[PDB]
């Protein structure tokens, strides 16, 4: 299940909404670094490339909404 407070989801929606202007909820991997920067997050370039190559398995250059959300959960020290 989600491990994010419901109020945080409102902000997360507005950040993704400004970039998923493609119309069905997809963002490009070239702007992938930009959405996280708008949210105030700057991870290592090594992590940036790795989180992209795990989900962009078909190399289509697009990332769907739940994939990006999974990666944002996966980078923490879980319990």
């Amino acid at each position: 299940a989600d491990q994010l407070t419901e109020e945080q989801i409102a902000e997360f929606k507005e950040a993704f909404s400004l970039f998923d202007k493609d119309g069905d909820g997809t963002i490009t991997t070239k702007e992938l670094g930009t959405v996280m920067r708008s949210l105030g997050q700057n991870p290592t370039e090594a992590e940036l490339q790795d989180m992209i190559n795990e989900v962009d398995a078909d190399g289509n250059g697009t990332i769907d909404f739940p994939e990006f959300l999974t990666m944002m959960a996966r980078k923490m020290k879980d319990t």
